């Protein structure tokens, strides 16, 4: 609807995470907590798009330039990714 920029809040997973956006990447980031806005503005300057989130592994994410001196935040995108990248099996 009418709800802020174009963008739902449930539709991430139902959607193939390598086919996000610099925009859904960082909206998806943005809900597993508030920190995320201290890294979201290295996912927009670095372009980091879905494809990109996902061959993302929790070396690169240490690295620089995200450098990501946080355990705690690689585990909670490593994760919740391991969630919207993987969908229901139905077998």
């Amino acid at each position: 609807g009418s709800s802020g920029s174009s963008g739902e809040h449930g539709l991430l997973v139902h959607k193939a995470v390598d086919k996000w956006t610099t925009e859904e990447v960082v909206l998806w980031l943005e809900q597993l907590g508030p920190w995320a806005s201290l890294y979201r503005d290295r996912f927009l300057s670095e372009r980091v798009n879905g494809r990109l989130l996902l061959t993302l592994t929790e070396e690169e994410f240490s690295r620089a330039p995200y450098t990501i001196e946080n355990s705690s935040h690689r585990r909670v995108i490593l994760t919740e990714l391991e969630r919207v990248r993987s969908g229901p099996s139905s077998g």
